[PDB]
């Protein structure tokens, strides 16, 4: 679980959106596995605005950050769950690290401010959902 708050934003994964996110919907892309909802308080986080490959991210199944190198945004495939058939995720990046069911939600961060979210992982693979090309959570 985790979200990213920006402005009057909150960026969540799409498939853990609650009722309140979609009754509250600003923006959602299933072929991103993300979906933004507004919120009335303003929010504690900047995004990054930058072509990092190098940063860290939080795994909630570990309780502890670890530094990852990743590839660029892109369109990989993953495998059917009960949230999605068998699909190409797009803007999707991945890295070897640590993650399983429940770390969704987890922020990667480099030095220019927050990148995106853990939405996939598998056998020592995690794979972040990019938030940098959403210009408008800015403003
Ligand atoms: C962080 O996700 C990891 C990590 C390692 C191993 C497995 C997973 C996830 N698998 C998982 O939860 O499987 C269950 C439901 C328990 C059968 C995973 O990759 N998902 C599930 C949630 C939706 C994601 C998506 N963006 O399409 C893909
Ligand atoms: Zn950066």
């Amino acid at each position: 679980s985790g979200a990213i708050y920006v402005g009057n934003y909150r960026v969540v994964n799409r498939h853990l959106a609650t009722h309140n996110d979609w009754a509250n919907l600003v923006w959602e892309d299933s072929s991103r596995d993300l979906l933004v909802s507004s919120t009335t308080a303003q929010g504690c986080d900047t995004i990054a605005r930058c072509d990092c490959q190098t940063g860290v991210y939080y795994c909630s199944s570990r309780r502890k950050h670890y530094p990852v190198s990743f590839s660029k945004p892109s369109l990989i495939f993953v495998e059917a769950s009960e949230y999605y058939p068998a699909r190409y995720q797009s803007h999707l990046m991945l890295a070897v690290g640590h993650s399983e069911p429940g770390d969704c939600g987890g922020i990667l961060r480099c030095q220019h401010g927050v990148v995106g979210i853990v939405s996939t992982g598998g056998n020592g693979l995690v794979g972040f959902a990019d938030v940098r090309d959403l210009l408008w959570l800015d403003e």
